């Protein structure tokens, strides 16, 4: 087992009802990381579905969650031969935290694209640079110790402020941490965390290092084989406190597997 | 003279029939075959959502399309999920003939009309509207909008060009035929993001291309007038494609970012 496998398990407690334990190791401060809460909700949805994969998932974040127990309430909105859509909502201390709606279907793992834009040039993982997480009061050194994130030299330079930031862009490789048990066993389970496992892109543009997510929708495009994911994060506009963070993930083979866009407002 | 209001203004109004309950008439003029255009269905849901909100604007709207709608009456059911000082989130579902058509969840907030970007990537180069081309010809959806394509985009659609990267750009607006430019562009954005030819047309022949999910974000209050657009797509595989539409207003300000995931087949 990897820490993630244990941390993200959801137990069926009743019909359309699940129980989960939020692992404080995924705290980014006083709130749980959003991607971790997505991972748990994704599990609830596929448990209720006749299809294997979460092909489009839209999540609306209402309030921060903390460690300990949380409860999940699911609802199938539409069942179909190709697409089955499930609504899943997370509760904690009598309050709604987050709601997701997921279009589930079963993708062909050997499907050949009819068209595919090339993966943008990203340096090999060995030429990339990682920042060793220092110790933290957060349980087991909090969120930053749950994932290994390798940045291209330019991305590192950007985050470390040792270079000019003309256009906001980060890239490199991401995976579950070596510390917690190595690469994800089930990549698909990890994608919802992966899309939200990187430094907020806004940190490169205004002087806020984070924002609570308001909305994130992400799409599964191909079935990835296990291993670290190549990532690229961009932003087209910061205005009236609002910013867009666009994260794409590719696999070892250069196959686009995830396209994510979240919207968040600074100072909330 | 001119009509004091557009077809769109009448066609997309919603009546409150009870608590968290609205009635709406789907205008057959917005049909693409037997199924109502998705953006028109979004416009109507957005109205119901804002009617239930203490905030003015639909900042993030995520929509899941369960089944196609036909013309005639439909009923809308709303639900406030979260109320806040900055954000209020409203769920809204559309029903027709006892069946769930579409469900949207909208993060609503009030954006500052005078707010200026702290950062902005550049609008892509798009020829002016006068150098663009409109298809010369249909009492359905294509007559509800006026869509001008860059010469290269027109050439691509007309198959007069070798397409490499699937891209379309130009200007879009409510049609002259229907009363001219949108009088409330904020109400028109949910239709605009889904008012273009499917991007997958450039890559494959297709007989059906239904939207599965669309999420779009409102980035600035647009000034009235035709919207500059750009539509792109990164992968068409296993019968699915992504359609990414960005919209800018007359002053080159980014106002909408849309991504939909859709099926494609023959
Ligand atoms: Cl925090
Ligand atoms: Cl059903
Ligand atoms: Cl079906
Ligand atoms: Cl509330």
């Amino acid at each position: 087992m990897t820490r993630f496998d244990s941390a993200t398990e959801v137990v069926r407690v009743g019909e359309n009802r699940y129980a989960v334990e939020l692992d404080p190791g995924y705290l980014i401060g006083t709130a749980m990381n959003g991607g971790y809460l997505m991972t748990v909700l994704q599990r609830s949805a596929l448990a209720e579905s006749d299809h294997l994969h979460a092909v489009s998932s839209s999540y609306h974040f209402h309030r921060p969650a903390s460690s300990g127990p949380a409860e999940i309430e699911t609802r199938v909105l539409k069942r179909g031969r190709t697409v089955t859509t499930v609504q899943t909502t997370l509760f904690q201390e009598g309050r709604t935290i987050l709601t997701g709606t997921l279009a589930t279907a079963t993708l062909d793992p050997h499907a050949e694209p009819r068209y595919a834009a090339p993966q943008p040039a990203i340096p090999p993982q060995h030429q990339c640079r990682r920042v060793d997480p220092r110790q933290s009061h957060l349980p087991d050194d909090g969120f930053l110790a749950r994932v290994d994130v390798d940045f291209s030299p330019d991305s590192y330079a950007a985050l470390a402020r040792e270079r000019t930031v003309t256009t906001p862009e980060l890239c490199g490789y991401v995976d579950l941490s070596a510390r917690d048990g190595g690469s994800a066993k089930d990549p698909l389970a990890f994608l919802p965390l992966a899309v939200d496992a990187l430094p907020p892109i806004v940190s490169l543009l205004v002087d806020w290092s984070w924002a609570p997510t308001v909305e994130l929708t992400w799409h599964l495009r191909a079935i990835p084989e296990p291993g670290p994911l190549a990532f690229r994060s961009t932003c087209a506009l910061v205005s009236d406190g609002w910013f867009d963070e666009n994260v794409d993930l590719w696999d070892a083979r250069g196959r686009l597997v995830a396209q994510s866009r979240q919207l968040a407002r600074v100072g909330r």
